[PDB]
């Protein structure tokens, strides 16, 4: 039975997580890592050991792996970061709150984003105040033209997200090492569906808690064995 | 030039304090130590450095001294690779005693030899040796062949560990372009100082790095330094 484990990553400053901080690489407030902290400390209590460590190219996402890696007294351990496990790309609505995205775009369009599964958000534009920040960020310079998003629907985000995992993950635990997935809600979404294999409707309404680690354990086909469970109080 | 590389030893750690031989026992940081690594990232960010891929060894007071400097020039998305290659060198049986009970137990005149050879080992660390379990069993090393896992290092043997990583893993790096940031120990980054500027052993054995302090290289296409090191700081530092 191979053991899988998630975690997704905490608040971050600005409330940026309540503001579609999608792309921009916000850090960590005090508060998330904190909560990261919580979540090393869990891991640590129970005795969990992990070979390699997945994250995105984001802070928030790799600061808390570091939180947890310390944690854990595993800083010593290989660390893969990529572009494909990014929170999703909110585009043009990227750091707006709810009442300034229902103010510029109307109540209508934002309930059929919210719940469409291919709809993706307006792009995000060159006079968007995180145009050039993100999309000229030396850290996707090597993202091809079609591969750099000013937008994502959560299909994209997973359609993104998957290749990775097969071609980068499935290997090294079919290999018996034990994973670590330190990444965001919609990246963590993707897998989570290709996992359990869930619906459109059951992935848009699954919501992961944050800072708390997120066992998997799988048969040799990489199934789900039993659902998740979570680690702490 | 045509490349710039850019190495950094950690400084303080716990066992430091203690005046303790660390080598390959896992000290972190002392909070000195790791001030030390603010202020080194600080200078690598007041002049702008980038960076492509990031080396290091696999003891914390090394990962640390890199995480710090990432977080300090914003940079915490590189790819970075660890390696036993870029340890401190293994100092054996010594390993945990301090100053006092080192040179208690076997006086100044064999403790000179061990400073001022280049090929003579200290003694090995036993099976019986209170940290031998805590490191020689750590799981960090499973994949090492019996040869590869040392009792104890002389200089040379740290230098000759070494060596192979930067040949095979980092020069093909550099030639390929990426900047190189290498976040490690005395002891190994010696070996890189030494293969880069031909010095004797004499010299290498003469060469104490300074710590958390940027320490920049400008080669030429073939790896040729065609200055002598600087170092990245304010006035005094
Ligand atoms: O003034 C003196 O009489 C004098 C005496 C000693 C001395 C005395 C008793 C001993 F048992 C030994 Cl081993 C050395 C050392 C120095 N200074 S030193 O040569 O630079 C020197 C510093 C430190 C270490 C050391 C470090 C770590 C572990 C072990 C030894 C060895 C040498 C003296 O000026
Ligand atoms: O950098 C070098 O190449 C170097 C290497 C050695 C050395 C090497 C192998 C050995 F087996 C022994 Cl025993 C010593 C010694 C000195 N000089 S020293 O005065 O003797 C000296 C020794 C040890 C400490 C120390 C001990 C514990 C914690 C923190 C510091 C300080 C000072 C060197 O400059
Ligand atoms: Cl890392």
């Amino acid at each position: 039975a191979y053991k899988l484990v998630l975690i997704r990553h905490g608040e971050s400053a600005w409330n940026l997580e309540n503001r579609f901080s999608g792309w921009y690489d916000a850090d960590l407030s005090p508060a998330g890592h904190e909560e990261a902290k919580r979540g090393g400390q869990a891991l640590r209590d129970a005795g969990y050991e992990f070979d390699i460590c997945f994250t995105s190219v984001q802070k928030r996402a790799i600061r808390t792996l570091w939180t947890v890696l310390d944690a854990i007294d595993q800083m010593w351990l290989p660390v893969v970061r990529t572009w494909r496990l990014n929170e999703r790309h909110y585009g043009g609505l990227t750091g707006l709150n709810k009442a300034e995205t229902a103010a510029k775009h109307g109540e209508a369009q934002v309930k059929i984003w919210r719940r469409s599964y291919d709809v993706p958000p307006p792009p995000m534009e060159p006079d968007h105040p995180f145009y050039s920040n993100i999309s000229k960020d030396r850290r996707y310079a090597d993202l091809t033209e079609d591969q750099l998003p000013s937008c994502e629907s959560l299909k994209d985000t997973i359609a993104r997200a998957l290749p990775f995992w097969n071609e980068e993950i499935v290997p090294q635990i079919k290999e018996g090492k034990r994973v670590l997935i330190a990444a965001h809600g919609n990246s963590l979404r993707g897998i989570v569906k290709h996992l359990e294999g869930l619906s459109e409707e059951a992935i848009m309404e699954l919501n992961l808690p944050t800072g708390i680690p997120i066992v998997y354990e799988l048969d040799k086909n990489l199934k789900p064995i039993k659902p998740m469970q979570f680690l702490g109080d």
